[PDB]
């Protein structure tokens, strides 16, 4: 099976990387240019666009870019003269299709559009705070570390849910009975019984991460309410608060820009004959062999962008700092200590003072996604840091109240030397490509463990 499967993937492989040297190709970009990140995240917006429909379904749009809504694009940057130049190119979205489309075998191959819509999702977790869309669901900000693909477009089920975290899921729940109750028949007809299937089935998404007996009769316990309220409200951050501790078993998935896997084509690579596996050496492989650049604004460190980047590619923001550490050779500090902004550059800041500089994606050991296998690793979910503590066990003392209730918390009371739902990595020497000998990590323990820690990044909103 995964005899086609790794085969089944590499085709996706293939095809972002073919469609991504065709629109170099059409661009006229330098091979710098064509390498550099936020040119990347352009045509992948592209494509992602010219397959949306306008349903958000692939991306959500500015829309700093497209009013003809038969046309797509954005930012295309070009070096002339010792200058960085932005231009906007706007295409057509029939014509990126077919390019699209002719990439790939002729078919729409729509995992490839999951696959970079994933990665940007990944992207913007690395990079913006979601505090305040948490206190406007009436969640705490310490859930910070459940929101997981939190950033994913309002449309997307095929693939989209295996990425969210139990708060993105609360979160996403929470926003529709808060407007059942404005009402106005949400409820009730065509559109209720419509929204009412949606909401069952966005429980049931809910319910699968969740690893405890307790907790999913709980969410049951939800589902079949039906005038949705305040009562159901308070369960669901009843639930979020326990997967502070009994934590969801949430997939991340290491998904890297256009440019790598289009670079690793034109050095004419065969994913599809080797096979492509997200979980293991694979992307490590790609990254170490990859070229990739940034703009960069001033005052801005190129290693702190190099972080971010590193991150997103390997889907690393809810994990432990202290095994990305490990894995990466240099401290990766968390996002409150970094000394740069998003990746992207706002239309309005720039050009005059920009520059350029070189990724620094390397890792010094790779890792194997445990528990997805499961020898020798060590947990690289978030450690159990005070405010995590705090936020878990509060307002209970208070109103509501039951048997789910009180079971889960006595889970969480005693909540194990090892703990519930497993995320790991499996560390290796890139020298042992398969496999021979785990390295036992040794932490240096005075390190900070979240990333999330005394975090200050832009606000996602905005
Ligand atoms: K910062």
């Amino acid at each position: 099976n995964a005899t086609e499967i790794r085969a089944s993937v590499g085709k996706m492989i293939d095809g972002i990387g073919r469609f991504y040297i065709q629109m170099c190709t059409e661009l006229k970009l330098s091979d710098y240019e064509g390498r550099l990140i936020q040119n990347s995240l352009t045509i992948e917006r592209m494509v992602l666009s010219a397959f949306d429909e306008r349903r958000n379904k692939y991306l959500e749009e500015h829309p700093s870019a497209g009013k003809d809504p038969k046309k797509t694009g954005g930012p295309i940057y070009r070096r002339v003269d010792g200058k960085w130049r932005r231009e906007l190119i706007l295409y057509d979205k029939e014509e990126i299709r077919r390019i699209w489309r002719q990439a790939n075998n002729g078919d729409d191959a729509t995992a490839g559009l999951t696959h970079m819509m994933i990665w940007h999702s990944n992207l913007n977790d690395a990079t913006y705070q979601r505090t305040r869309a948490l206190v406007r669901t009436g969640m705490d900000p310490r859930m910070c570390s459940l929101m997981q693909g939190s950033t994913l477009p309002r449309r997307s089920g095929a693939a989209g849910a295996a990425v969210k975290g139990v708060g993105t899921m609360v979160m996403e729940l929470i926003r529709m009975i808060k407007r059942g109750i404005n009402d106005r028949n949400f409820w009730r007809g065509e559109n209720g019984r419509r929204t009412r299937i949606a909401y069952e089935r966005m429980c049931n998404i809910l319910k699968g991460k969740f690893q405890t007996a307790a907790q999913r009769t709980m969410v049951d316990q939800v589902r079949e309410s039906r005038n949705p309220g305040n009562a159901e409200f308070e369960d669901l951050i009843f639930l979020a608060r326990s997967a502070l501790i009994l934590r969801g078993s949430v997939a991340h998935k290491s998904c890297l820009p256009a440019c790598v896997y289009g670079s690793a084509v034109a050095s004419g690579y065969d994913f599809e004959r080797e096979g492509y596996s997200l979980v293991g050496i694979d992307p490590f492989r790609l990254l170490q062999n990859s070229q990739v650049y940034s703009l960069i604004r001033p005052n801005e460190n190129p290693a702190h962008k190099s972080q971010l980047v590193w991150m997103a590619c390997h889907s690393a923001a809810f994990e432990d700092l202290r095994v990305s550490s490990f894995i990466r050779g240099t401290k990766v500090v968390p996002r409150g200590k970094l000394s740069t902004r998003g990746v992207q550059i706002a239309s309005n800041e720039n050009m005059e003072t920009m520059e350029s500089s070189t990724l620094e994606l390397r890792s010094r050991y790779w890792a194997i996604r445990t528990r997805i296998q499961p020898t020798f690793s060590v947990q690289a979910n978030l450690p159990f840091d005070r405010p995590t503590i705090m936020a878990a066990f509060t307002g209970n003392t208070e109103g509501r109240t039951s048997d789910m209730r009180t079971e889960i918390i006595r889970l969480m009371e005693s909540a194990r030397p090892e703990d519930v739902s497993f995320q790991g990595r499996g560390v290796f020497e890139l020298s042992d490509e398969k496999a021979t000998s785990p390295i036992v990590p040794s932490f240096d323990m005075s390190n900070e463990g979240s990333y999330f820690f005394g975090d200050n990044a832009e606000e996602y909103d905005n």
